């Protein structure tokens, strides 16, 4: 709507295989409450592993609109693949059809995109602004001069059924990445940290409005383990942000299923259930609408 | 006693944080040795607030009871290294359950002398379970408040030292009849660094000027499937994200780390030592690992 | 072109120490990229001093020409691991003279735009062979002093990296006529620090208040009849460590910086005669990220 | 016999003795022509001594007030039947009865002047130096116990274990640390630039005020691709460390004293024995005193 009022608005989009069709409704139903793109109410854009392609695409041109059409087009295809080199294959032409020579550059909004290092085991993480990092300044390049195409595809690349993306910088380093799921599978904390610390915020300021794709149920005692603790991380990276941030005004919008014929599997290539999350999760907005109105306005 | 001056009261809060890495804390008593003969008296006398983790809840909880660095290190010595000389897993907990009732025999958590703080993971819900020791260090729900949640001083550290690979799950009974279930607190937090900050400056209000943290680990050291690596490479990429947060965060706090790297073939090692010879090497060299930084430690704390 | 800012004249004496690796050298030229554009001018411009053992000869005599960082990563990576790939003593020694040839050819020790100091042993007298600048930095015989010996700095520089048991001993004729024979300097002082130091106070007489030490190595990585090897590897050790104990207990009130990690993971090998790229690209990254949780502190040193 | 009182200057008067094994006997008829100048015990004239592998059973048993003509007695007597037995298990073995009947059962305490006894960490390759007075530490001052809380027996054995021909010793501080060391002619084989630190940064002086004695063993000529190598950079250490002491420290006037001999009537070996062959290196000793007896005289008076 107006231009500018000093309240920096921040979007962190959870993500995770094709349940991110629900978020796609929920970002239905938002974009027409305001009528003008999303990235026209907010200043950061923050995704890590499925939000990343609707954090840049939101960034640099089209509205959700066609976003679900280039969303319902190549992806549910990739997953459809029965062999872990030839989701990597699908997924290289996906980043090249709907990213074909863009780069950080012509992003319109400022985001950040999640990524992990196999090798210094900490996140990288992809800006586009010169104020925007915390530190070691000079030869900082936005993006590492790295095209979007190549960003996005490392960022969506899970070890055990894709393939490690090797990067190589404006600079002449290849670095091994893989899919920002393994570090932060929820930038909102993260994102807090820029607007605060760098942008240089005060404590009442900012509306974090935190989307996700919802929980639902399922269809060697280490397989257990690994899904037990790639959860704790999540749960106690959110419980740290409440005691951190406690007094910053904030909505999730991620609800719970448990009916049986709900259960996903976080590769299902089925369009006959893939549109049910979308339509559930435009009902998740109508019972918060007369609260986000205060937050967007 | 030996130990005979008195600090006057200051406003500066200064706060300890321990990291817990097994067996190998051998390195945290050497450079504790250090700390304390250039103060002159017990650590519960200057310091504000103690928080630990696994194997640091065992020296966390007796710098708050009031025990000084020689009678810890004359405990550490015979209890430790016996529990994981233990074969089957079902062992290593009878062997620590026996740890605590000789260490710890009947005090609670109401009976300290200093702000206190042990990390324990719980199973079901997958988040932290603290157990504070005054109701001023809480972050809501005040009025049904109970310093350890009635738990046993005893109970609350065999729960933060069992590894589920290797140790069994621990199930405790607080005073209001809840059996919780909890594992080891290195999968939650394995440096409670930025646990004991956000403990220090939202609860217990102090400004970033007037906080000097000590965060003193056990070191880094050589190592001695496919779903196997996996799970160590997840446990890496937390530690090592966890400590970068805490760096863009919280910056503008005078901050010392005392942690030391090797790399020879000699210092290798794992969280399951027991040889008395290799630990007492780990010993000597933390007190090495004081002298380089003393000219910086006698600045913070006088 | 692109550096472009000024440093004006001030009282307080900076100093910079460069180790002797090897071709680990790819680890200090992360370290002194980000020093680089963090300061926004060429090195010359800033520090009044830099010594240099083997393989920081290349650099401390590159960096005293007035050449950037971003010319050395070029003119380093395209010949060095050339040098390092021959199996044979005579072979390292022809590569090491064609990689000395072309870097700089006709030049002397007297374009040099700053004080330097390069570090060789001697192999008859067993004393060290300093190949200094100007005459001020002399401690005795100033009656008889070529600024370098007479002697060129191509084969100034080839002396220094002249590891024996892989290279060949280095035949030096100076300007007066002594044929002198040398070896590698990392023998005497792998780590010039305690050197320049000494180089700093007896000459050139500043205060310990005034001088800034900043000394950048290479890291420290793990290895991948057998007596008289260890014993050899041990002897070159204690030498190494006992002079850097020696250091902070005399000199104990100056400022000073040290910039050398370590590393323990078995992917990380590195050893001498290392001529794979992938690998020596890897290093350039981790010096380029040891700099980054001392940069508030160099911001003190350097302004 | 000898009775002789000085006054309490301000100038502090330090002894560096080298090592160099069974040619001790040359620092020793140097000693005999100083003592019998001035006419009284060594200690009430010297305010610190140190030594290395051949200086420490010598600045051990000089600190404690013994007189150079006692020191020869037990010298002559014992030290030539350690080099004399040829294994490298032997040798160690036969150091224990040295040091267990010469140091009965002495400690850091038992001195009159500052002593210092150096040796090698094994394994963190850095210099231990056993000492006896807090003032003379350089930080962590704090639990400092003279000597490591270790007898002297011991810190003097370890002092003269060469791992080529002797074996390693294992040392228990008073803290229960086991701590691994070698002979101390690897880190520093003339103590001459670490006294000259730890009477100036500690026992604060001014350089106008200190007179350094160092008196070595003398050098003598020698009777595979990696032997060579080993040998020579041993050498490289021990030079270009003089040549840094006479570059930082040159204001403190000094005396060296070892002479060097090129005829082939010699026999370079630590692990010499013969008493006719060392009985000579006692007598170049007296000779070289001689030489420099005139400005001896100015130093010590
Ligand atoms: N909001 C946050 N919350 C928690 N942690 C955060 C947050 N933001 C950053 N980090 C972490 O901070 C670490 C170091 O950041 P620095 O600011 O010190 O320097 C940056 C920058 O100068 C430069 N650079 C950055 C972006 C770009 O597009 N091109 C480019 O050149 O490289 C360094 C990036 O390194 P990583 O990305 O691998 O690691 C990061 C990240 O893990
Ligand atoms: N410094 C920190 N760093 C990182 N995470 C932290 C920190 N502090 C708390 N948390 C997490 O936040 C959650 C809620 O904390 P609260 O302080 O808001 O409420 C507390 C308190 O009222 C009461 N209580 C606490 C301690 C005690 O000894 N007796 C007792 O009665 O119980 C609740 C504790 O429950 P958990 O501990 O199980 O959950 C905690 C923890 O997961
Ligand atoms: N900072 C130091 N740290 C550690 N050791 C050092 C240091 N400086 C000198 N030494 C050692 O001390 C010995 C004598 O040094 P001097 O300075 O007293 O005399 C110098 C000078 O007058 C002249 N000369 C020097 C350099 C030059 O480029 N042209 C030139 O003509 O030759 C003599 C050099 O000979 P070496 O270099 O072979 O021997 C040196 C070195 O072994
Ligand atoms: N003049 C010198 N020149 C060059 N280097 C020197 C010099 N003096 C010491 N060093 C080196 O400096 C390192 C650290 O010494 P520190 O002075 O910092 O603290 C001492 C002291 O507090 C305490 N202690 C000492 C003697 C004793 O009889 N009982 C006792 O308890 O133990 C530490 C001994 O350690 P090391 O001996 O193993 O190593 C030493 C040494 O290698």
């Amino acid at each position: 709507e107006y231009g500018n009022d000093n309240i920096c608005r921040v979007l962190a989009l959870d993500g995770g295989g094709a349940k991110g069709f629900y978020t796609l409704g929920v970002l239905k139903e938002i974009e027409a409450m305001l009528g003008c793109p999303l990235y026209k109410r907010f200043d950061l854009v923050f995704g890590t592993s499925t939000g990343a392609i609707i954090a840049a695409l939101i960034a640099l041109g089209y509205e959700v609109d066609q976003i679900h059409a280039l969303y319902t087009e190549h992806v549910p295809r990739v997953m459809s693949s029965r062999s872990a080199a030839a989701r990597t294959m699908a997924l290289q032409d996906l980043a090249k059809e709907v990213f074909q020579d863009k780069t950080f550059e012509d992003v319109l909004m400022g985001i950040g995109i999640v990524a992990t290092r196999w090798m210094t085991e900490r996140p990288m993480i992809f800006k586009g602004n010169v104020v925007q990092a915390h530190g070691r300044k000079g030869t900082f390049s936005p993006g590492f001069g790295v095209s979007i195409a190549d960003a996005v595809q490392a960022s969506c690349s899970a070890y055990p059924f894709f393939e490690r993306k090797v990067i190589v910088t404006a600079a002449g380093d290849k670095v091994e990445l893989i899919d920002g799921g393994y570090c932060a599978n929820n930038p909102t904390l993260f994102a807090i940290a820029d607007a605060t610390v760098a942008l240089k915020k005060d404590h009442k300021d900012i509306r974090v409005i935190n989307v996700g794709v919802g929980i639902y149920p399922e269809p060697w005692l280490a397989v257990q383990l690994l899904q037990k603790t790639l959860e704790i991380n999540t749960q106690s990276m959110d419980q740290l942000r409440d005691i951190l941030f406690k007094d910053i005004p904030t909505i999730r919008i991620s609800d719970t299923f448990e009916r049986p014929e709900m259960a996903t599997d976080l590769l299902e290539y089925n369009l006959d259930k893939l549109n049910t999350l979308r339509q559930r999760g435009r009902e998740s907005f109508g019972a918060r609408e007369a609260q986000l109105r205060e937050f967007l306005i």
